[PDB]
């Protein structure tokens, strides 16, 4: 077993206090309504399930810093409303869309804990997923040394080949 | 071929370069990569007790690499460890205090899979998939689809090198 290394109530959203794990999903679920689909293909890529899209996006969100989590909830705030049975997007258009927050609440709680319901190995994909947000929070942290940045590109695609010729 | 290592023409144990490496990743680490690592809500001596298990579990290659690369950025004094960063501001640490902490850092297993290093990282991910994909008890149907959709995540991070 493995889990994403990030781990109650001290968020605040919409004059409400909330814990970092409902932060988190609402924070993914705004990024899957709103984010342009160029930015979606891009961040999670194509051929995914929605809830699977959710997956790879709570990951990827739930290691964001409290500053920089509270810095996008203000940005969206005014884009999402937490209910008692669900949360519900607003697209730009107006349009509304519910999630369900036990349901959600469970998924989150899988993809954190990199589980597969029913098969015995970790969630490789989402445990990607976030490795991927690793990657490139390190990289805009070379950014300034030609060598840094060459070294982790060279590491990292040595690695990520030798893990597609397990596949092979 | 020497048992120890080498920081800046002094020879230094592995406890010495796993303390130095941990504490230039606290002090020089953005704080968005230290979250994504470490998590938050540690006080500063478990923030480094944390990197220092995680980069423990290193390898010598890997470890001695970063070693290199940070070797500009670090120095060795009697009574502290030294980490300056981009802008020039310098961290000190009191050596001997930080190692006692690492003896003790070193008795933590940690749940969280360790990226301190991404091909640690994804060595770990492949070992427990190839273990995964030859247990064949279980379910084919599962394992043909566990293989492709990693196959696929594979891919998308592969995009993010070119």
């Amino acid at each position: 077993m493995a889990q994403i290394p990030t781990l109650l109530y001290d968020f605040t959203l919409n004059g409400m206090t909330v814990t970092r794990d409902t932060v988190n999903t609402v924070v993914a679920l705004e990024f899957l309504v709103n984010a342009s689909p160029d930015l979606l293909s891009l961040t999670i890529g194509e051929g995914l399930s929605e809830e699977t899209k959710f997956k790879h996006l709570l990951v990827k969100h739930a290691g964001m810093t409290r500053k920089r989590i509270e810095e996008r909830l203000g940005r969206i705030s005014r884009r999402v409303s937490v209910t008692v049975d669900a949360i519900i997007i607003t697209n730009r258009k107006g349009q509304r869309f519910e999630f369900n927050r036990k349901q959600y609440l469970d998924i989150a709680k899988q993809a954190m804990k990199l589980k597969l319901p029913g098969i015995n190995c970790v969630d490789i994909p989402t445990a990607l997923a976030f490795l991927e947000e690793v990657l490139a929070t390190a990289l805009k942290d070379t950014e300034g040394s030609q060598d840094d940045r060459m070294a982790l590109k060279a590491d990292t695609s040595a690695a990520i080949n030798h893990f597609r010729e397990m596949l092979k």
